[PDB]
């Protein structure tokens, strides 16, 4: 994949801050990525966004 999203998950879980919102710009292998992840680990990943401006968010389940 891309170790960079995982690093970031990686402070993201040890700090248990509450979400990350990750850009829209994940073409497909970095959002199933962000995705990966977030299942892996206790991380509710899902879309967000209105309009032109989506994103990808995980949530901390601390």
């Amino acid at each position: 994949g891309v170790d960079h999203f995982r690093a970031m998950i990686v402070e993201f879980m040890a700090s248990k801050k509450m979400q990350l919102e990750f850009p829209p710009s994940l073409n497909s292998h970095d959002r199933l990525r962000v995705h990966q992840i977030a299942e892996e680990h206790g991380l509710r990943h899902d879309s967000s966004g209105e309009g032109k401006r989506r994103f990808i968010t995980v949530s901390k389940r601390a």
